[PDB]
């Protein structure tokens, strides 16, 4: 068992292993807040995230437990990964408190889009990575689900992560309005037509893509409606055949309501664009989800030319999320997370 060591940190104690040095304040939310700390055992910047009362209610413990497991899973180099998790806790009876440790992440790609020269070889390079990243979550059936350009961190070297930053509650507010909570989202999602797939997560990369190509956002709407509204001029009006999967009778009926318009010219709304970006962003961007490109169809298209190599971008370990449907009370959600963070042995 390490020495473990307090300090207060704007709101609560923060107790951590002696190895875990200047941990400074970097985020904080409902779910977690984050330090950013120095861990003298590996040499790394990391970041520490203690969670909020991780076991406060069955659904606070619940994605406590979620969290933990696809963190513990995670091991590829276009995906944070665990580097430590923790608890001060000497036995399940104490238990309550619980930190997991990944590697310090600098700029993101919002840092990168609003302010450098990105040239069509950095589009390639960047969007590559996303999608290796996302073959490796997909194989596992992990869907992200929240794919924007906050959520994904890039180095000097334009290597890139994809994590999720996000420390708030789940909620309606947060999609509302002018926001790029909601820019990013497949329009099956933002407006839930039906069960959605992994694909989820193409819908937004297309999204980010053209962003990179052209230092605007996609799809700027100023609320659901005037979003689909924007989607539905680039990529045009449902036809029969996905009407039907809309699952949602009033959703289906309000899509019904709207001026048929054709698919645009992507060459004319992509001016300039590598020919090849833009015919991937025509795979990606498909309204139908059924249609769209595949994380792994897309790293053998064309574009990803200088960057393929299908001996060197891996699918995960068999992941098992049967817990999703479980029916568990709070203390068994915090005895299985207990077993996971006593079970945890760091990374090579
Ligand atoms: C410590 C920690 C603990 C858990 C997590 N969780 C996740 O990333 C996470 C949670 C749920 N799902 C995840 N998956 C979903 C499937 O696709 C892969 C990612 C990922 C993430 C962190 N890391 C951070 O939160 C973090 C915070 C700040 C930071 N650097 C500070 C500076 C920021 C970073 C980018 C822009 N900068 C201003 N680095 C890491």
């Amino acid at each position: 068992r390490p020495t473990f060591y307090r300090q207060e940190l704007n709101k609560t104690i923060w107790e951590v292993p002696e190895r875990y040095q200047n941990l400074s304040p970097v985020g904080s939310g409902a779910y977690g807040s984050v330090c950013a700390a120095f861990d003298t055992k590996t040499g790394l910047r990391v970041a520490v995230k203690k969670l909020s009362r991780p076991f406060q209610s069955i659904i606070h413990a619940k994605r406590t437990y979620r969290e933990l497991r696809l963190l513990k899973h995670m091991k590829h180099e276009n995906v944070i990964g665990l580097l430590d998790v923790f608890t001060p806790a000497r036995s399940l009876e104490e238990f309550n408190d619980v930190y997991l440790v990944t590697h310090l992440m600098g700029a993101d790609l919002n840092n990168i889009v609003k302010c450098q020269k990105l040239t069509d070889d950095h589009v390639q390079f960047l969007i590559y990575q996303i999608l290796r990243g996302l073959k490796y979550i997909h194989s596992a059936d992990i869907i992200h689900r929240d794919l924007k350009p906050s959520n994904l961190a890039v180095n000097e070297d334009c290597e890139l992560k994809i994590l999720d930053f996000g420390l708030a509650r789940h909620t309606d507010d947060e999609m509302t309005g002018y926001v790029a909570t909601r820019w990013y989202r497949a329009p099956e999602i933002m407006l839930n037509w039906m069960h959605y797939n992994q694909t989820v997560d193409i819908w937004s990369v297309g999204c980010i893509m053209a962003e990179l190509l052209t230092g605007r956002t996609l799809f700027p709407g100023t609320d659901h409606i005037d979003q689909l509204k924007l989607i539905l001029r680039l990529v045009g009006t449902p036809g029969a055949e996905l009407l039907k999967k809309i699952s949602s009778e009033s959703a289906r009926n309000y899509i019904q309501s709207l001026t048929q318009m054709p698919k645009m010219n992507f060459a004319n709304v992509f001016i300039g664009a590598n020919p090849l970006a833009v015919d991937l962003l025509e795979k990606m961007l498909v309204l139908d989800s059924d249609k769209r490109i595949t994380a792994a169809q897309a790293l053998a298209h064309a574009y990803f030319a200088q960057y393929h190599d299908p001996d060197d971008e891996p699918v995960a370990d068999p992941y098992d999320q049967s817990f999703e449907s479980r029916d568990l009370l709070i203390d068994e959600w915090k005895s299985l997370t207990y077993d996971e963070v006593i079970s945890f042995v760091p990374p090579p």
